[PDB]
């Protein structure tokens, strides 16, 4: 299905966020996991799942529409160097993700290419979980205190 | 376990290919299955997610050693148009990174760095079991003809 | 309840193209059960199962918004002749389709009929899955050759 | 039991064109896996599983008759370069074997040795199907095409 | 894969131990239950099964790398008249062939071609078991007198 | 089967090892139950087993190359008195057991012992893995604090 | 618990016996396993796994009275090189430390210490029930004479 190209130069934005997300977390759940950290380690793998399979759906709807996926270029990593910078770096990657969810979606709706919009209406509903699970983290770390919260995910 | 700082580069060298194969596949798989060749593009996923496992050992090995990981630095990705390009761009990446894993298996031996080695002996089988897929399909593709070979992989 | 006089003639214009493609598809559907490819036959038999679900949803919300069902007015059957004409005339059926949804989700959106609108992107997911099926039976056809493509849906 | 010397003789030249077999069809069997003929290779597997059992049944009987089995003395192995080749040569082995059968029958007879005949009868019984299955591929070849025939066979 | 022409000359060499111990062992063992020593019988045939393997796993790597394997060349068989010349002559043979392993794993590491050299060092390990099998059998002959090893290996 | 000195002399150095891990870690595993810490306990005591696996494969191995176990020459004993010293004794320890299973990898490999360097090899792979597991301890400890650590350890 | 200074003294000379049989046993299962003796090695196994939960009861117990379990300080092992003299060095060393327990027995009963006195009366019936298997496998040596005693523990 020929698709509206500035619709599919958009998807190609956001596949460039996941792919950035994917990395990311896939190197903080193993610098968890390395540390004895193995809780927030396991959430954060399940995490950087999630963003995989947002590239996919991606990947696939821009193939539909007649595009060429772009998997090449990859933007800044930000790879924390303790627990609080790296819930913060994720945090701060997914709300720039969200800002380039909104401006496709406002495109999707001009164009009236509404599955399209669907799709990434379900991803931003998806990155609002994360934002939230990030934000009640660092939440937590200043109520119990950093030394207990890491005690609290050392052990599955 | 403070590693050796060469083999730890050797190891982000094989990861850098590993990240290359990762999206090079996947994207693979996508077009065969957006194409309706499912049966390739189910094969072609697999072999995907056993890059994303070479990958994943090659991350938490690094961190053993006490290196950081590089997932920043993502190689040419060789993207054909039909399936005879797409199964030799393959081939072509497997080939280039075999030749690393070979020159990196003598350094960690040169260091005494064994369990390295093992790792990347592992790697290496799984290497040239994929060789062996991809020299085995263009040889069928030439015996059969490109029409009865994607014939034969339409349906899963 | 009582609904906008425009959306009920919207949906009732939707509901003429789902009853034209149930008839189209259940037709094709029994020719090429006839003809013995019964693969063929099958899948086009539960598109034509699809449409008749969209149907009943449409003649549902029409009667929830107090109007008039139109089950009477049957535009043109598009019948094909052979294989390739079937599959194109069943994806002319979808494309003209398709405008018609989308013109009718802009009016649903200008009066603030969101459930209207949803059940309308609904129905349209799926003539965008109808349309991706067919589009990618044409490009088989290319790929594999006409003969290999009828003979692979011969049999169940 | 003190057994007839020729039968014994009999019985060491059929074990000697068991064991060509063996040797002939399991190489067939790995270089058609090797391809990616799957089918093929999994069933010339059998057929030398087959000649396996015929070699035990003889190496026991020769035992029983108090003779000593020749093991040593290996023919020249006939390995083709392309499928046709291949089947044919097998087809060649089974027909030059089957007359060496028919002449231990001959003699198993004449000096009423009945159960070594009833043995050597059950052999050819099994060599007579492997001559209807090679001659059945090569003519299917015929029938339907080289490539067809190959491809029928790439998947188990 | 093309593989190191020496390399493959190697695998070839052993790949010839093997078929000599394939038929050495399986006569021995239809020997052994023939003189109603069915347990030392039943041992040996497992022996002779794992040369089987060992010869198949050899063939298909060959094959492989792109060589041809070497099934025609039987060596001389070492073939023994009572129990304590067996089990000598077995043996005799798995210390020459572990010394061509050796010489063979030498030569893939020298050429970088780790993977044979897993294949290999596999092999070895499951010869060192068999001699181990051999000098016990016969260190017991000496330990529980002749006699009494063999009643203790008439049933199973 | 005769083996080389040096190898069976490097073998029961590290068995030496072996048996010095044992009684230490053993004692470690029952001074943190007497202490209530039964989680430490419990871990320290799957160590333990742990080596006396390696005393058992190392003895078998010296046993078949024909050396004599040495069981007699116990090392030096690093017990601590606190908890954070017994893992450091115990990760002193590991660091020097790696070091001599180095070299004695190098010396099977030089005089082609190369299944008694894969028994070596495994050995390693599971000493880096102790020495991960107390590293990572030791890290936590500071992470968390030596308060909360014990905590964390006190029940199963 | 404070315990008397002397009852402490006597667990670990009772407790370095149990790792002199630790040894000695485990030594011995393995020469025996090595030998193709696999039912006296079995048997000898599960003695010394015996003598490993006597250590392990010592050690507790020492702890929780507040003494340092001496695991530093390794007796003589009495290893013969033949089968009946390791049933011989087996039986010295049981009849050697139940002299032990009954002076240590003797302590604890004059200090009160009931609780260690019924652990040690519980060692000691696990020794004397070694002392009886020990005794009766010298006599069977001399009833049905040294090859029937190997070659009826050969096989399990
Ligand atoms: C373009 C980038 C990637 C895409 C599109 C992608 C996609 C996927 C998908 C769809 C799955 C299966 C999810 C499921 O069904 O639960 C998966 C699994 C996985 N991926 Fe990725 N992935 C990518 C990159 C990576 C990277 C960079 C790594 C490691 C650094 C990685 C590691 C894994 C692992 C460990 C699994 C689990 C495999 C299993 O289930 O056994 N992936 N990936
Ligand atoms: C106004 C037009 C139609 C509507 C609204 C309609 C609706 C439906 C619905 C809701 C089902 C149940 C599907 C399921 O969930 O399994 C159904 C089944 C079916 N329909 Fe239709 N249909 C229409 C016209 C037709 C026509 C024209 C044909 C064939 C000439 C047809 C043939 C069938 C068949 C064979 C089934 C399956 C029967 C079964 O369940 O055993 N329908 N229809
Ligand atoms: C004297 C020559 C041989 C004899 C008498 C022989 C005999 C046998 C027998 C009796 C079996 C068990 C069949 C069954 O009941 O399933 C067997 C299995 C097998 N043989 Fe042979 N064989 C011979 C040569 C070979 C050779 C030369 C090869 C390979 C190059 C080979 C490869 C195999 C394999 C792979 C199996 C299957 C083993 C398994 O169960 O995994 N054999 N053989
Ligand atoms: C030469 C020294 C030793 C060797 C080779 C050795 C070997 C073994 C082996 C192989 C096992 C069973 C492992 C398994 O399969 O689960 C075992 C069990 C055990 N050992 Fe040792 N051991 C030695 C010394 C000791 C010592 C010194 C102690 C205590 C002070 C000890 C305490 C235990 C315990 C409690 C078990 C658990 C028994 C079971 O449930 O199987 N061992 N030993
Ligand atoms: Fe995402
Ligand atoms: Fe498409
Ligand atoms: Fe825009
Ligand atoms: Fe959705
Ligand atoms: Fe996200
Ligand atoms: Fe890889
Ligand atoms: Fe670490
Ligand atoms: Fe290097
Ligand atoms: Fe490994
Ligand atoms: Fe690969
Ligand atoms: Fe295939
Ligand atoms: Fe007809
Ligand atoms: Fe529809
Ligand atoms: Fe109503
Ligand atoms: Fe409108
Ligand atoms: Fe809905
Ligand atoms: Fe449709
Ligand atoms: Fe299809
Ligand atoms: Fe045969
Ligand atoms: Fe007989
Ligand atoms: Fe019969
Ligand atoms: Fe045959
Ligand atoms: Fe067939
Ligand atoms: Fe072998
Ligand atoms: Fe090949
Ligand atoms: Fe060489
Ligand atoms: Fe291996
Ligand atoms: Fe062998
Ligand atoms: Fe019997
Ligand atoms: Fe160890
Ligand atoms: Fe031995
Ligand atoms: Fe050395
Ligand atoms: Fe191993
Ligand atoms: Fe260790
Ligand atoms: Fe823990
Ligand atoms: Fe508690
Ligand atoms: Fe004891
Ligand atoms: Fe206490
Ligand atoms: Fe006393
Ligand atoms: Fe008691
Ligand atoms: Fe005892
Ligand atoms: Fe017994
Ligand atoms: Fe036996
Ligand atoms: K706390
Ligand atoms: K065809």
């Amino acid at each position: 299905m020929k698709g509206d190209k500035k619709v599919i130069q958009h998807l190609n934005k956001i596949l460039g966020n996941e792919l950035i997300a994917i990395n990311q977390y896939f190197l903080h759940s193993r610098m968890w996991n390395d540390w004895g950290l193995k809780r927030l380690g396991a959430h954060e793998y399940h995490e950087s799942i999630d963003e995989m399979k947002h590239a996919d759906k991606l990947i696939e709807r821009i193939l539909f529409l007649e595009g060429l996926p772009n998997l090449q270029d990859l933007g800044k990593l930000l790879i924390g160097e303790n627990t609080q910078e790296m819930l913060q770096c994720d945090l701060n990657l997914e709300l720039k993700a969200t800002k380039d969810l909104r401006e496709a979606i406002v495109h999707c709706e001009q164009v009236h290419d509404y599955v399209s919009r669907d799709l990434l209406k379900d991803i931003l509903e998806s990155e609002e979980e994360h934002i939230d699970y990030l934000e009640t983290q660092l939440g937590l770390i200043q109520k119990v205190g950093l030394e207990n919260y890491l005690q609290s995910h050392m052990h599955e």
